[PDB]
């Protein structure tokens, strides 16, 4: 359960940290922190399967779907466990992350720790995009910085 | 929780990657590490997956039950402690380990960790000093990563 941490790096300007807080054990996740570099407007943001940055960004594979189903936004019963929907970038590119998730989890299970953490290219269009793809990636694009979600204090 | 992986990254030369699986068993720990300075280096797991302000933020080395520092077969050692990894006269580190100390997957999950490896030989304690009962002299923090699942 409680505290973890994740330092988003990548290949170009974003860059970020995001906290993650969990009271409780069985229920909700507060997601917190910045992301600068940003291109203003909304941007994926999600929990990969795999703690795994060999190959950069890429190599934290496809969600994370413990539950294998399609990919959706945060409030669909039929969604995804990274699926966190989107953050948002004002002017200056920084994005201010506030989110309350309880599908995601640090305990067991949906717990999300040395996974993934994903933010992208674009918006996330939450599976209403109409096409294969958006019942993947719902249409995020690129992955801009990534990091492996580790146990903090 | 049977395979997991870590990219070893540092503000330097520093730099490699290392895999880990299990199968509540032992864990083979292997990869290798470059820009190393030839000798012996200290490495292992410190206790956070923090990597805010480099490895400095790691904290203290992975010690589930308060104890000394030491060398991978000392009985008193920090859960953690790996001691040492061989960088071959290339800076080369050929790292092979079946540590049954550390798991992917206990109340000693070494999972969301920081692996690192350090500047000078791990004392494995009997340095003679504070500081060897803590690091074993092992000196500063030349390269960490996150532990996470691997596929
Ligand atoms: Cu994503
Ligand atoms: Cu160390
Ligand atoms: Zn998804
Ligand atoms: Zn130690």
């Amino acid at each position: 359960a409680t505290k973890a941490v994740c330092v988003l790096k990548g290949d170009g300007p974003v860059q970020g940290i995001i906290n993650f807080e969990q009271k409780e054990s069985n229920g909700p996740v507060k997601v917190w922190g910045s992301i600068k570099g940003l291109t203003e407007g909304l941007h994926g943001f999600h929990v990969h399967e795999f703690g795994d940055n060999t190959a950069g960004c890429t190599s934290a594979g496809p969600h994370f779907n413990p539950l294998s189903r399609k990919h959706g936004g945060p409030k669909d019963e039929e969604r995804h466990v990274g699926d966190l929907g989107n953050v948002t970038a004002d002017k200056d590119g920084v994005a201010d992350v506030s989110i309350e998730d309880s599908v995601i989890s640090l305990s067991g299970d949906h717990c999300i720790i040395g996974r993934t953490l994903v933010v992208h290219e674009k918006a996330d269009d939450l599976g209403k995009g109409g096409n294969e793809e958006s019942t993947k990636t719902g249409n995020a694009g690129s992955r801009l910085a990534c990091g492996v979600i580790g146990i903090a204090q």
